[PDB]
């Protein structure tokens, strides 16, 4: 069978952590006060939940309300205990309570308001000097979790509010992210198609943290060559083509020749043979103000088949790269 892996870092947090740490099914939810509330308007509805603007009155601050859908179960309580222990980490969205919504008869969880410029907006606006500054934020958040024994598995522009004004940032929807346990096989199904590692598109179950860094990897190559995706898969067969034209095929046959992973034979139709490419082809006059030797290396070093080889969100943040931003 496939060869075990090991995240290289942070490996055994949750194994010395009290079992109260991770066990999350045995989480006892403490209820807010769903009169505190008041809901002005919706913003959106995912396959988990719909997102409404609401206004706390007992402060009169402006707050979002998360509504679960019956979707699913325990992970209700995966969730509320992820946001429980990250709560006050560097750039992790702040659960401010967690109350029973009496119309949707589910959790309805209170998170910090955002100020953000959605990212269909804000990306085209980034200069050289932001998507370094904002990279390094995500940076802090994403150690954060790691270090806290939690993969976030679904990182992808949405879930990285920005408030531009204040040059605030905050990593939100934690509703897929796991605790790592060594050893354990997790669900592929995970993460938004453009950001999905390969490690999941050829049906590797035994991964961690740096799943989220192939993500962040996607982010930053969408960002500083501005194509947004940048692998823009038409599904999750073509994703791992789209990948494979990059980075090529060879390596892609080392990776599941190193962890003895056999392809999906669909794959013998599709897949064809590609050398891997340098990434200035990538590069043209209207990206290049935002593109450095530095920014190739760092995303050549985030985009790694395999991922035990990819940096660390630590490693990450001693990187050239971050060298210009004000620490
Ligand atoms: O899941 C969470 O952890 C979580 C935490 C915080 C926020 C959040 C989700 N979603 C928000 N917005 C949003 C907008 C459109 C669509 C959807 C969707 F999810 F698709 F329904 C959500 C949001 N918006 C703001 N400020 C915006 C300027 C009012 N602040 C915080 C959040």
């Amino acid at each position: 069978g496939p060869v075990p892996s090991r995240a290289r870092v942070y490996t055994d947090v949750n194994t010395h952590r009290p079992r109260e740490y991770w066990d999350y099914e045995s989480h006892v939810v403490e209820w807010g006060n769903q009169d505190d509330y008041q809901l002005v308007r919706k913003l959106g509805r995912g396959k988990y939940s719909e997102v409404f603007e609401a206004i706390n009155i007992t402060n009169n601050e402006k707050v979002v309300v998360k509504i679960l859908k019956p979707v699913k179960k325990k992970k209700i309580k995966r969730e509320i205990k992820i946001l429980e222990n990250l709560r006050g980490g560097p750039n992790i969205i702040t659960l401010a309570d967690i109350v029973k919504d009496p119309v949707s008869r589910t959790p309805a969880l209170v998170f910090e308001h955002v100020n953000n410029t959605d990212f269909k907006q804000l990306y085209q606006t980034l200069t050289d000097y932001d998507i370094r500054f904002y990279m390094y934020e995500i940076l802090k958040a994403l150690d954060y979790c790691h270090s806290m024994g939690i993969m976030h598995r679904d990182v992808k522009p949405h879930n990285v509010m920005i408030d531009h004004e204040h040059r605030k940032l905050r990593l939100i929807d934690w509703g897929l992210a796991e605790f790592y346990h060594p050893g354990q096989e997790y669900n592929v199904r995970v993460a938004s198609r453009y950001f999905k590692g390969p490690e999941l598109l050829v049906d590797y179950q035994m991964y961690d943290y740096s799943l989220d860094m192939w993500s962040l990897g996607c982010m930053l190559a969408s960002m500083i060559f501005r194509k947004e995706p940048f692998f823009h898969g038409h599904d999750n067969y073509d994703q791992l083509v789209r990948i494979a034209k990059v980075l090529g095929t060879e390596d892609l046959y080392d990776y599941i020749d190193k962890y003895n992973i056999e392809l999906d034979p669909r794959f013998n139709d599709i897949l064809g043979r590609h050398s891997r490419k340098r990434w200035e082809r990538f590069v043209h006059s209207e990206n290049q103000h935002l593109v450095s030797p530095e920014a190739l290396d760092f995303l050549d070093k985030l985009l790694r088949y395999d991922h035990q080889s990819r940096l660390t969100a630590r490693e990450a943040m001693e990187h050239p790269y971050f060298y210009t931003v004000v620490k």
